[PDB]
């Protein structure tokens, strides 16, 4: 059911002021763009996603997008009544999944025949809405009915809607924020030394075939667990049969504990087709991150006039609700029509991946 | 008008069954052990910390000790009623500053003449306790009027209060821990990681010219935020002028934003005493924290009969509130005399470092019965 595309830009100006020639990045889109281009729902995505928010691109897919339970024919995201069309951004997580097409570190350098590495231009937030904006204005398209989107997804989202206010009617920001607020860009940074302790790492310049994959497998352990909760470890860890006292991190300062061992394995598994260096571009643009990209929160939540959803997850331990309701009575205190829901579940942050449904029908009163 | 001294033991077996020749830790003591030695309060110290919970060394120094607000004359530890004794962990992580003792990873095998690296055996926090003990024990100590500690202070306070009942009268455990969950141990590991990532690790057997500065440096920073709480980091921010996009982080990708820098410098800061391969130890020590140290917590409290006083902090991010509710809602169910007051402050798990005074009283009061 779902083709993956393609979208091409010979040239484009970062947000920082820099040229990226020849940007490729790719994208799909579900349900059918109606006469006006008046149903368009812009999904976004999280960090370490891509376009795949919802459907298959071969039957035998072990699992459809991550926002399939929500996005479809019916559903509280109605693909019967909006062409849901979802991009991949630039230096994308998944630089090397056969699905996933990107433009960035790994993107050769035809001055050099060789992986642009850092050499790579900064791209934030806005680079990733303004190549959507390239996308949807090159399929005619010159207005949002809704932009959707979760964690980094709502970064983008929220952006959407200041940056472009005539653009947006809607924005549902989930598991979400408005800034990326020094406690954020902070802890965000620790995603990214691990890879730049990693020796393979060689400022970047490293080969395919001598990456540094213990820092990617580092930074993602550590992604992994803030996009969790306690509950979550603790419940896995008891599947694992965790004990405080294991003998082999006992014996040996170099084996770990049961949990260890498996957020490791994990991680590594979900690291095979990723890219070192992509995480660092993308930890850096939600670094960056204010909606509208202005002076600061107040003067970026002052462009909305689309009606704003804000769905953090109570549980949140990386994006923390406080973030959600600092955007959301900022808009109230403006006379924005805003609303806040809540997602709470058990694992955290990707309540509002895996579980975005449980809040399906605000989604849903949302975009009648 | 705080010495600093040492204690020493030949032979120590370590509770992973090896051997350490020539333990060396540092010690301090406040008051006066009365005639019975029946007022002595035992300080254990928290996982970056030392024995110094109090007073000064040098009348120049520039702080006291981390918890001289509650410890002293006429304080909530009265320091002229107990006699309070502290001694530097096994592994300590500040294997350079001038005041600590400790033996690990740093200290010179004398088997071989050269350092142990990762050589030196698994520490647990049983390994810190005992040493306590055997200190305790030379100086002819038999029972302890409360132990307290925060955060891995109180993994030893719990301890010490689970693996010796008679021992121990009262425990206070401040911002801490029944037992170190897979949540916990999981989070500690990102503490380690980026040290033995750090090419010049060398898999342990760096020279202390050679160490992983830039590894090490990692660490402190995971764990300076893993501390603190986002009202920190934001009113520090904005005592930094801090913005979301900031023109050196947005030019370059080696650049990096107003708090990352922050973060970093007070980061190589903390690490100049530090050692790289003590932090993998006392991360190691963290993970196979349970009270008691049996196959589980329950296991670890059945056994506690001290009277036991919870101090987590609300807004603690590190060692969350339900650590301590856990402890204190098992214990509870086993009659055991159990209190529980909160820190409600914004500095997060550093409430009970910094900040402990703000229960001064409940500490006083069950203290003082």
């Amino acid at each position: 059911m779902v083709e993956k595309r393609v979208f091409e830009m010979p040239h484009f100006t970062t947000f920082g002021g820099k040229q990226i020639k020849n940007v490729k990045v790719g994208w799909e889109a579900y349900g059918t763009l109606n006469d006006a281009k008046s149903n368009v729902i812009l999904i976004t995505h999280y960090f370490s996603g891509s376009s795949h928010a919802a459907g298959k691109y071969d039957e035998n897919d072990p699992a459809p997008g991550y926002w399939d339970s929500i996005i479809g024919p019916g559903k509280a995201i109605d693909t019967d009544r909006f062409y849901v069309i979802s991009v991949d951004t630039l230096a994308n997580l998944n630089a090397y999944d056969p699905h996933v097409i990107t433009t960035g570190p790994t993107s050769i350098n035809p001055d050099t025949g060789k992986p642009y590495g850092l050499d790579f231009p900064v791209v934030t937030i806005r680079d990733f809405v303004n190549v959507q904006k390239a996308l949807l204005e090159s399929l005619g398209i010159s207005k949002l009915y809704a932009v959707i989107g979760p964690s980094m997804g709502s970064m983008q989202a929220i952006d959407w809607a200041s940056a472009y206010p005539g653009w947006v009617e809607r924005m549902i920001s989930v598991i979400g924020a408005g800034q990326s607020d020094a406690w954020t860009t902070a802890a965000l940074e620790h995603w990214a030394t691990p890879i730049t302790l990693d020796k393979n790492w060689n400022n970047g310049a490293y080969s395919k075939e001598q990456a540094p994959l213990n820092g990617l497998a580092a930074s993602l352990m550590l992604i992994t667990q803030n996009a969790l909760t306690p509950s979550f470890f603790n419940q896995t860890g008891n599947t694992l049969g965790y004990k405080n006292v294991e003998s082999a991190p006992l014996n040996d300062i170099r084996q770990s504990h049961s949990i260890v061992n498996w957020l490791r394995e994990r991680a590594k598994t979900r690291a095979k087709s990723m890219d070192a260096n992509h995480l660092l571009y993308l930890v850096r643009a939600c670094q960056l991150f204010v909606a509208g990209h202005q002076g600061n929160l107040e003067q970026g939540l002052a462009s909305i006039k689309a009606k704003t959803l804000f769905i953090p997850a109570q549980t949140d331990l990386l994006l923390m609700p406080y973030l959600s309701q600092s955007a959301h009575q900022g808009l109230t205190s403006m006379n924005n029509d805003s609303t806040l829901v809540t997602l709470n579940g058990k694992l955290g942050h990707l309540e509002g991946v895996t579980n975005v449904s449980a809040q399906a029908q605000a989604i849903r009163q949302f975009l009648e």
